[PDB]
């Protein structure tokens, strides 16, 4: 895509939204945006491997790398990929990021769509510490932060063989959404656990957009690159991203068990880098005969959803 965006979360109180522009298809990437909770100073701003947020930001794995290097800085030629170097923290806590970066992209095997972005507790010391540690991660510290990174409104994104998805809301549902693809368009097996929901049928269906910044609402339509009508997962006339209804038992819980042949994680009907929705109401398949059930099925409001990130 030519525009991604990323929410920064973590275990404290740093938080922040960083946009990404990529307007030729392998030109620089422009970073830019707001990190807040942070100790006055320099801080390490890192593209983690995978966008697996199940164990918080550790799941992310190492610095994304494709090129096996040793860690360096940005604007130098033995570095990761995801080597971004530091953003600075003024004296209120807050980093305003303005990069632009080349080796980074938004789209190729150099994608950073469904990958985690991280800033880190110190400075990254940009690969001339000396020391080992020095050459793979610039002795950041701590992961402070991160996040999914997403595909934003425009255009696109990733390519996998797992991904996942770490679903919440407002209230009270979460869970964890798995996706496997072993052939690569062959069917995703979907599977997890969704838990504080009301008992019964409750639409699934990836959304368009990885975009989190205002909650669920953000994530836009269902994901419909072929632009046909809200339909059911074995209906010809579907949304790429209309994978049914998911069923909560009477504890609340849905543990989903889905194979689709329509999603996939790579090429152009990848959902890598997009949002995950679980709704309030049953996704009545298009069946309902009103303009709704046409769009989204009529399965009412977005309880829970996450970015669907590389996990493999
Ligand atoms: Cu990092
Ligand atoms: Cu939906
Ligand atoms: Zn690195
Ligand atoms: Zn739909």
């Amino acid at each position: 895509a030519t525009k991604a965006v990323c929410v920064l979360k973590g275990d404290g109180p740093v938080q922040g939204i960083i946009n990404f522009e990529q307007k030729e298809s392998n030109g620089p990437v422009k970073v830019w945006g707001s990190i807040k909770g942070l100790t006055e100073g320099l801080h390490g701003f890192h593209v983690h491997e995978f966008g697996d947020n199940t164990a918080g930001c550790t799941s992310a794995g190492p610095h994304f790398n494709p090129l096996s290097r040793k860690h360096g800085g940005p604007k130098d030629e033995e570095r990761h990929v995801g080597s971004l170097g530091n953003v600075t923290a003024d004296k209120d806590g807050v980093a305003d990021v303005s990069i632009e970066d080349s080796v980074i992209s938004l789209s190729g095997d150099h994608s950073i769509i469904g990958r985690t972005l991280v800033v880190h507790e110190k400075a990254d010391d940009l690969g001339k510490g000396g020391n080992e540690e020095s050459t793979k991660t610039g002795n950041a510290g701590s992961r402070l932060a991160c996040g999914v990174i997403g595909i934003a409104q425009g255009a696109g994104g990733g390519s996998a063989t797992k991904a996942v998805c770490v679903l919440k809301g407002d209230g009270p549902v979460q869970g964890i959404i798995n996706f496997e693809q072993k052939e690569s368009n062959g069917p995703v097996k979907v599977w997890g656990s969704i838990k504080g929901l009301t008992e019964g049928l409750h639409g699934f269906h990836v959304h368009e957009f990885g975009d989190n910044t205002a909650g669920c609402t953000s994530a836009g339509p269902h994901f419909n690159p072929l632009s046909r009508k809200h339909g059911g997962p074995k209906d010809e006339e579907r949304h790429v991203g209309s994978l049914g209804n998911v069923t909560a038992d009477k504890d609340g819980v849905a543990d989903v068990s889905i194979e689709d042949s329509v999603i996939s994680l790579s090429g152009d009907h990848s959902i890598i880098g997009r949002t995950l929705v679980v709704h309030e109401k049953a996704d009545d398949l298009g069946k309902g005969g009103n303009e709704e059930s046409t769009k989204t099925g009529n399965a009412g409001s977005r309880l829970a959803c996450g970015v669907i990130g590389i996990a493999q």
